[PDB]
């Protein structure tokens, strides 16, 4: 009964996030995607959850839930003690290392990092929204469903 | 039936390695420590395997084996496709990211990185051997068994 | 035939920027300095002030011109028939961030980015830090062209 | 008479900060901890509360004293007859941004900066992260001086 | 007439290198690929084999030519009437060591260096890692030009 | 009373090292430059040559002395009644590596390490790169003290 939580704001989820989800789902019996409401973004929590569920239909051991407060409480209240997160740069690692060691200290929750797929090294939710806002084509970087939903928000 | 391989030269295994072993063993049903013979070190492969087995007696789902050649062949010939490795710095991440993406490309094997425990951020097999060689006390950095075995090699 | 765009907010231009301009102008037939304005946040200097400070300190570069713009940099570049951006970089940290944007710009528009290492003497000057130091009275005259220094002190007073 | 200034916001002081203070006080004849007041961003503790928390945790350091400061740090340093800053560093990116500021401070005023590596146990503690964790009920008692923790629980109630 | 030199050992050339060559040839009137011979470390392919592999993979680049070089790179560059180097970068630590060399080359000879970010697909390929993987039977065909791969299988038999 | 050790192989000393020496000598009552010799690998300069090159370029620093040693740096430090090492750092990459050794040195012997940011003008000089450039005939006279340059060219010829 292994399991991990994949956290983030996912505003919106990108193909980089989805690649991490599929990789976590392939190595752990249970995966929970934690959509963290940070109470100002583009999509509502429900819409963000919707887009992830649509894009993770092929992953039977994955579910999607919203959460508030400490991530470690979200993890431990579901019987787990591992977090899985994607990393692009050494700079990412240093910032995330601080939070990973804090989370282990306060609650015994482990963090496992996975290297980004090379093709998505440059995609982030914020850069994809910025480029799309000014008319650039980001369709190769986002799940097909998400892309249409993003156009709607702009138009 | 989840599982991961923890690779390295482990010449000798340190408390930093052992911390990664225990963390991998807590999140995967099966863990194999792969002692990679790089065919010049201090300990023989058999001695390195011995010291790890002695220090991992409390971990029932972990075993220790030697290997040669491509790590991904070692992993896949045992039915697994995940590697777990410890990281200390962003610099570590960048070097290891290259190998992780290569390994995923050539064989579909995933790599999960874990942040070092803060207390062991500065310990490496090479620095521990260097300091011990010149008379410094490294007993707080190595498993009790390993420490005695290292003194023997020097004296 | 060859050409490159050197973008930034240049609020204000520094000696580190001018070094990049000179090195680009030496290696490309034409260089356009692109003063990118955020229509939603005013900086310290207006667009015309930024352009005049750059023009005054690049008068000896005959193949360089200065133009403002907004929106996607790649559109500014391609509308001028060009395909290359030249940017200065100070650290490995600079490189990871700028690498994200350079790969995105290549992905969406085919525009290449060439990075150049800062001159050592300017490794530590940035528009933001020079403004912050000047605000509290520190002497930054050796980090900014003559075209900028006293205009900066005037803005602060 | 050697000496150095240890600057920061210390809102609140952490055991990481205290480790730096102790190491500085062991190597310089005099150390001044400079509690940097920011007229804009007012955090969780008042300046006087921050000073009293540092004084409580540094009671065994007779050559260290604590004062509030405002404006340009190199003026604070040089107005006290000193010309060195001591700061703790956790990571390589810590070094990058701090390196720019140190080179700037050396250029504008001749003040030098000495960096010390964090004790391993505190590499992950910061004032901001400790406050955030504590706000949602996490136990950060092992990361802060004994007295800070009680004062921090009171501010949250 | 603008131009740049693309240096390396290219033992063997990878698709990452070729991407850099193509981007340099698109932006400079002339590009010279400099295959750096090292009298000490002789790798897997002879200099002439390396040159022929690069020429095969760059057949569609008419303004790029390939030559061997020895000794100080800035002499090679300046003996050909050029004063720019173009190199690909993968990571922030790539930038660090390369930044030192670029500043040194600018200081000692006035030669500038322009860095281009790797195409994302090749961020993990290097000559050394491709050789090592291939030596133990791994399939690196998608990371090398078609012709290199055949030649590489022959050297391993 | 206060004191610090500045260690290195200094083969040979550079202007970047001398800058660190001067900054340490300004902040500590005494400074010892520790020339650490590897008895198993000769460098370019003998131990006596390294010491004389340092002494000749530090003659204006009355509180600095130069001594060689081998083995554990912390033993050199503590045998002189001191507890502090001062080292220059150029990058975040420098910092991660040196942080490992500094934390180990603190762990095994209680010795503190203070790092100082390189002067910008010397960010790119290292003993190894200056030797490599000089070997192939590049001009490094502005990166080394007078005490070194011609002795270096003599070694190479
Ligand atoms: O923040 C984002 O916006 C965002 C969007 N895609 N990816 C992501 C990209 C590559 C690999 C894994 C994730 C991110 C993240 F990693 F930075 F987290
Ligand atoms: O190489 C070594 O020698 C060595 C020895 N301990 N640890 C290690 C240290 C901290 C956390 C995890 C591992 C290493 C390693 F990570 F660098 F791999
Ligand atoms: O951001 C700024 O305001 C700024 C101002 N000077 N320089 C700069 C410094 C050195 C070399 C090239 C440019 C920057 C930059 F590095 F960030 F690009
Ligand atoms: O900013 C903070 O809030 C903070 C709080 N503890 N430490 C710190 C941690 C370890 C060693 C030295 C200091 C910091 C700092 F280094 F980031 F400065
Ligand atoms: O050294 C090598 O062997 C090698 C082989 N491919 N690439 C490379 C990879 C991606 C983009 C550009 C070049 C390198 C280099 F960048 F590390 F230079
Ligand atoms: O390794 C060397 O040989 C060397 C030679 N000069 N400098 C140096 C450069 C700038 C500031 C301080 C020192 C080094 C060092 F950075 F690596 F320490």
């Amino acid at each position: 009964m292994t399991g991990a939580v994949c956290p983030g704001s996912f505003d919106p989820v990108t193909l980089g996030h989805l690649d991490v989800f599929e990789r976590a789902a392939a190595q752990f019996d249970e995966v929970i995607v934690a959509v963290l409401i940070n109470p100002a973004g583009m999509f509502t929590v429900d819409e963000r959850i919707e887009m992830i569920r649509e894009s993770t239909a092929d992953l039977p051991n994955l579910r999607v839930e919203s959460g508030q407060g400490l991530l470690v409480d979200f993890v431990r209240e579901r019987g787990l003690n591992a977090i899985v997160k994607g990393l692009r740069t050494g700079t990412d690692f240093e910032y995330e290392l601080q939070m990973a060691q804090m989370n282990k200290h306060i609650a015994g929750v482990d963090t496992f990092f996975v290297a980004t797929a090379p093709a998505y090294s440059f995609v982030s939710s914020s850069l994809a929204k910025e480029v799309a806002t000014y008319g650039g084509d980001v369709s190769a970087l986002l799940p097909a469903s998400v892309h249409q939903r993003l156009l709607g928000k702009l138009r």
